[PDB]
């Protein structure tokens, strides 16, 4: 946390590009997680839908124990589905949230990067202009230096004198623009290095940490949602109140009693021919 | 208490008319219960199969790869994988159950067919005997009618030899005696067959049908319980999958993340170093 090393590296040039790249990576993690969650909640939603639909067929009709018990365990199926529905709802909510996040953060990063590029460019090209002017100045001065040696004469005439004077004026002007452009460039540069740069990298750091922490929280949420789902279905099938368990329903059937019911019911008939033949004569 | 089927209404019900042999229908109903259940669990393991497939396929389809997060997400997706595995096991169990119930249904159907046909056949035999008796009766009564109509005639007719009323009388008397013996015989035959059917065979048939019904239904109930334990196993196993009996749980992964530390690593890692040629400052130095 703000070590001499970290503070040392944060002061260099590559920093501003580096943590931009980092932030980009973070954005990518976000988008990735979005996609995953979407696919997940999609097919899970599918699962729920069929789960809920399918059990409502079969034995849905309203007189026997077994059929009833089956009806009930299919009911359990339904309950499970409702739980999972709650879960997918949670997932959807999450997705929307992290989407909004990603949007905001991408936009923000774009802005910061633009600003950075602009400022840095301004400084750099200012320096460029300065060093150009420098080159000019040094060139003219180099010629004037070339003036002053294995040479002949020359007292010269009005022409050479005029050339000298003119060149001196030229060098004077070039010198002034040189100096002022240098001071300008250095001013801008130092203003950038001392104030703007650390502010930008500060902002980018803050952003990265923000989005990272948010997403990690989101991951933890996904986790607790999942284990919530699993646990609750787990306690849905086996509520710890045994009378509500699935095995509880499946346990109580008694077919013999239902058969006795069938027959004893049939008691409360049918001739079917097979009436015997009687023998009697008539003399 | 057992011997509920040994009660008065029950015994008189089964010992009653063909209404007993109701049991065929009931066995049919149980068979339809079987088939319906099959249909259901078929649909079930179908869409569960779909779910599992998509689970595994989708889980494996993303990261596959350096910060903490990437790792952690990779892990929780791994957990998704484990879940897919256990649910696959569950599906396998379901399919097995399907096969078993199917075989059961087959057996029971074949048996029902056989028994029913047998019953029908024996009943038919009885009915045929009765019919024969009725025929003999008709013949006898007819010939008696002929006699009683004949003795209203006062004269001789020529046929075999020739004449007469008296001889015709005696002849017809002989005929009717024969027809009468036939009658009595076939009556006794009929009634004997009937009694033997009612007292011996029919009970055995009823017994068999009842036994079959209880067999299939009990079997299907234990099957239901099997399905229940299968589901319990599934959910319990996914449960213990995502939270093992450890430091390698899901909450453990999701909980433990670097963020600040590995960012410090990321920065301190940059330490030769790229310095910008565009931002080299410029100095002003004059010239003599
Ligand atoms: O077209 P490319 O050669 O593949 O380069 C692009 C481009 O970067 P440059 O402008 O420096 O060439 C994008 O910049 P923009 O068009 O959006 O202004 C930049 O996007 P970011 O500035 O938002 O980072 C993107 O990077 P990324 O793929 O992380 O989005 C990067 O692609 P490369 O990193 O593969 O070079
Ligand atoms: O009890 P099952 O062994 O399954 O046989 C029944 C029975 O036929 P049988 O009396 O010849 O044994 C039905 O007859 P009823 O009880 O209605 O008098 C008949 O119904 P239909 O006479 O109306 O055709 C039905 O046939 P289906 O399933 O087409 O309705 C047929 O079942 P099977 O064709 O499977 O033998």
């Amino acid at each position: 946390f703000s070590t001499p090393e970290i503070k040392k590296v944060l002061n260099s040039d590559v920093a501003i590009n580096a943590l931009l790249s980092r932030l980009k990576q973070s954005l990518l993690t976000c988008e990735e997680f979005m996609k995953f969650i979407r696919k997940k909640y999609a097919f899970e939603e599918e699962h729920v839908q069929e789960l809920s639909k399918q059990y409502k067929h079969f034995f849905n009709i309203q007189n026997s124990s077994l059929k009833k018990m089956i009806h009930e365990v299919l009911g359990f199926d339904g309950k499970m589905a409702q739980v999972k529905q709650s879960y997918i709802t949670a997932l959807q909510k999450m997705y929307s949230e992290i989407s909004s996040l990603l949007l905001t953060m991408t936009k923000l990063r774009k802005s910061v990067k633009e600003n950075s590029k602009r400022l840095e460019k301004d400084v750099s090209d200012a320096i460029h202009s300065a060093e150009k002017a420098q080159s000019r100045y040094n060139s003219l001065c180099q010629d004037w230096d070339k003036l002053r040696k294995t040479k002949l004469t020359l007292r010269g005439s009005k022409t050479t004198k005029e050339q000298e004077e003119e060149l001196l004026r030229k060098i004077d002007n070039a010198d002034l623009e040189y100096k002022q452009k240098v001071d300008h460039s250095n001013s801008l540069r130092n203003t950038f290095i001392t104030k703007e740069r650390p502010r930008i990298v500060q902002e980018l750091k803050d952003l990265i940490l923000e989005i990272d922490t948010a997403m990690t929280i989101q991951l933890q949420k996904y986790t607790i949602w999942t284990e919530n789902l699993v646990l609750n279905t787990g306690v849905t099938i086996s509520p710890l109140d045994s009378t509500k368990s699935m095995k509880s329903f499946a346990g109580s059937v008694s077919n013999e009693r239902d058969l006795y019911s069938f027959l004893n019911k049939y008691n409360q008939l049918i001739n079917k021919n097979l009436i015997p033949v009687s023998y009697k004569k008539h003399p």
